[PDB]
């Protein structure tokens, strides 16, 4: 492995790597990373545990971030810095080279996306956004799907049409239940879900044009 000063330097640099759309970053459990920091003297006033066997971090172990099962999905409600830290490919690869990845484990890879409402900045998308999808007139039958903040309304509407078996020849109009209250039109297909203000649990309602050319009234209840 690289020496402790090289590790501290290399990783300090890589933690600050510019976020660029489409790049892949990797989660590292903060518990493992905290031991690594002690071991290499990262942000250390007195270097008291630097190089000490007692804080050698061992193989990278992200098991604490994962739910049970073979698929190994990420636990929900994890917080950046507190529960995990993020490194770019080169940083992840260096840690693996120096410490190994715990045998049997897979890396936890996430993508950088442009985020924000119209005004954009890059962010590693650790969690996708779940939207509730339904058909006008049968709003009781809700199907949930997860989408990226950078997915467009066109992309979402196409998925809704697939789910509810709406044929290509049928025209649709998609609506947001804004404040879980008013129907508001999703009539701009190139907006991303965040441009359009759609967040976790948002209810979207699709309607199909009638054969006679008219559009169905929207479903309302007490």
């Amino acid at each position: 492995a690289a020496d402790l000063d090289t590790q501290r330097s290399d990783i300090a640099t890589l933690l600050k790597t510019s976020l660029r759309k489409g790049d892949t970053w990797y989660l590292v459990d903060s518990r493992w990373f905290k031991q690594w920091k002690k071991y290499v003297g990262f942000d250390s006033w007195d270097k008291y545990q630097m190089g000490d066997q007692n804080v050698y971090p061992g193989p990278i172990d992200n098991s604490g971030l994962l739910k049970d099962g073979d698929a190994q999905s990420l636990k929900e409600h994890l917080i950046d810095e507190l529960d995990y830290i993020l490194l770019p490919t080169e940083g992840w690869n260096k840690l693996v080279s120096w410490y190994t990845l715990m045998e049997g484990q897979e890396p936890i890879a996430r993508k950088v996306v442009e985020q924000g409402m119209f005004v954009k900045h890059c962010k590693v998308e650790v969690y996708l956004t779940e939207l509730k999808l339904c058909e006008n007139g049968n709003m009781n039958n809700v199907v949930t799907r997860r989408f990226s903040k950078a997915d467009t309304i066109d992309t979402i509407e196409k998925e809704i049409r697939k789910i509810f078996s709406i044929p290509d020849e049928k025209e649709t109009r998609l609506w947001n239940k804004y404040m879980s209250n008013t129907f508001e039109p999703l009539n701009k297909p190139d907006s991303t879900i965040q441009d359009a203000g759609l967040y976790q649990g948002q209810v979207l309602v699709i309607e199909q044009k009638n054969e006679d050319g008219t559009w169905p009234r929207l479903e309302h209840h007490h």
